[PDB]
């Protein structure tokens, strides 16, 4: 029977061979069956046979009289087959007809996919109007939302609604947020303990970001002002010090007792659901400035979602690594530092919304700087998390993470020729993160903690690898000094807290605390940020809150 033969083929797709055979079987009894040929085309293009599908679709009878559901499928197929004009005219004919009819599932789907197509067609405003009409059609609201506030508040999530209403809400909210214009200003105070003069780091960073829509994506302009202070050297006597910094180990230094520097950087970039790219500069005003940037591509493969990126970034772990330092004017006066890491990375993830989720990442970078020994690194990271609580407004998870690092050379020292950044020969870390995210009508927050165990080893390294920089007289001394290697393992912990409050439709404020004690020498951060939305966002806030990230940390 035609009905059951059609049903058997259709049930699979909500899958190729059986459905195609069933559709062909219906084609024997009734060669003019429009639904059978539509299903055959759908299954063919689901297999990626676009070239055959576009030829098959032309065999359908004319649209002299057909239901809205069939015309919606035809329009979607034509749009995805690459014939945008026929789909555009079909939707232009369909949408007023959908509006004229009372609220129904057919008309709701027609308006939803029409809004989606119009958003892809290059008319986001008409897409927003069509979404406004679709919410009326889908039963979300009895009356059309006349202003941005009532339009946005209807997009808040609902636990009792069906799939159609939830999809309409999610799509309307996503499009509205994509079309919004945002201005964010954030202040970061960060640093870590160390030795005064080269490692007693305290830094301030003021970040200004403008986010605007462009095509289906968003473009961003970013400006960063960063000030780094590392204290002053402790003089032993006669106004001289002999710390393990620069060439002071060969001759007691003088002159540059205090060390600090500030600079401004710019960045411009763009990002969409698939592609992302960004280019900018190292903060101008430091000793050494280099151009940095990155590009990234993301796509789904099977059940997994993968991302491949290539980037060049600075290292902000210390002043010598980020902006570089100058040797004391009494000994050499030469400039050195400014380590840049350029390389590639590939990441995979799996999360279908259920209780379990996994992710992994691998990266390979080359580290090169001004008068700094060349280096390279390979890094592996992975994580798994089980969601104890997985409500749409409240998530509580506990998981296990693993990290493995290897570096070619250990250049953690601050002597001339070394970059002063952490670089172990073999590092392993296992952590157990516990996380809780929640949001309310006007409050959103995230709390996180993690205990970890880490092992690290570093090899013996010469103190002055760049022998040509050392003066001829000190040569015999410089070859006789080396930094002793060693291995160490132990426990550590990290904690984080994010909070965000909506005080006005166009005004959001938030604070973030990041404490690092996992024996990784990472600096601790404390930031306050304010965000202004031109159109206003009265719907559900971000979960978690999403503060800005310093451009040097990308």
């Amino acid at each position: 029977s035609t009905r059951i033969d059609l049903t058997l083929a259709d049930w699979a797709q909500q899958d190729y061979t059986a459905a195609r055979a069933a559709y062909q079987n219906v084609l024997t009894r009734e060669p003019a069956n429009a639904d059978a040929i539509l299903g055959l085309t759908e299954v063919d293009i689901a297999a990626g046979d676009k070239a055959a599908a576009r030829s098959q679709l032309a065999k359908l009878p004319a649209t002299d009289n057909a239901s809205l559901n069939t015309q919606r499928r035809v329009a979607l197929a034509q749009a995805q087959l690459g014939d945008t004009a026929a789909a555009q005219r079909t939707f232009n004919k369909l949408i007023p007809q959908a509006k004229s009819q009372p609220p129904s599932m057919e008309s709701a789907m027609v308006l939803r996919d029409g809004a989606k197509f119009e958003a892809q067609a290059g008319d986001p405003t008409q897409a927003l109007e069509t979404y406004k009409d679709a919410m009326v059609a889908s039963g979300v609201t009895t009356t059309r939302p006349q202003d941005n506030d009532t339009f946005t508040r209807l997009t808040r999530n609902d636990e009792k609604d069906d799939w159609l209403k939830r999809g309409v809400r999610s799509d309307a909210a996503d499009l509205y947020r994509q079309q919004d214009l945002n201005v964010t200003l954030e202040h970061d105070y960060w640093g870590s303990s160390g030795t005064g003069g080269y490692s007693d780091l305290k830094a301030h960073t003021t970040m200004l970001q403008v986010d605007a829509p462009y095509s289906d994506g968003r473009m961003f302009f970013r400006s960063d002002f960063v000030n780094m202070n590392v204290g002053s050297f402790s003089t032993n006597a006669d106004g001289k010090w002999d710390d393990n910094w620069g060439t002071c180990t060969l001759q007691d230094c003088s002159g540059n007792r205090s060390q600090s520097d500030s600079g401004a950087s710019v960045a411009v970039g763009w990002r969409n659901d698939v592609w992302s790219w960004d280019i900018g500069t190292t903060p101008m005003g430091f000793n050494v400035v280099d151009v940095v940037g990155g590009i990234s591509y993301s796509d789904d493969i099977g059940p997994l979602g993968y991302t491949v990126n290539a980037h060049r970034r600075p290292i902000s772990s210390s002043l010598l690594a980020f902006g570089g330092q100058k040797d004391s004017p009494s000994n050499t006066g030469k400039k050195w530092g400014g380590v840049r890491a350029d390389g590639v990375g590939l990441s995979l993830s799996y999360d279908k919304g259920e209780a379990n989720g996994v992710w992994a990442s691998l990266s390979g970078d080359q580290l090169t700087g001004k008068n700094v020994e060349d280096n390279w690194r390979v890094r592996w990271m992975t994580g798994y998390y089980y969601k104890v609580i997985n409500q749409n407004n409240r998530r509580v998870t506990i998981g296990l993470n693993n990290m493995i690092w290897h570096y070619d050379k250990d250049l953690s020292g601050y002597s001339l020729g070394q970059g002063g950044y952490y670089s172990p020969q073999e590092y392993l870390s296992f952590a157990i993160p516990v996380m809780w995210r929640e949001r309310t009508e006007n409050w959103s927050w995230e709390l996180g903690a993690s205990g970890s165990w880490s092992h690290s080893r570093t090899k013996t390294m010469p103190r002055y690898p760049l022998m040509n920089l050392i003066p001829t007289d000190w040569q015999e001394e410089a070859a006789r000094q080396s930094n002793d290697g060693g291995s160490s393992q132990g426990f550590g912990y990290t904690a984080r807290a994010l909070l965000e409050r909506r005080v006005t439709s166009n005004w959001f404020v938030g604070t973030a605390i990041d404490i690092q004690q996992a024996k990784d020498y990472a600096p601790s951060h404390f930031l306050l940020y304010v965000r202004y939305s031109a159109a206003g966002w009265q719907g559900d806030m971000d979960l978690p809150p999403q503060p800005l990230i310093p451009y040097a940390d990308w």
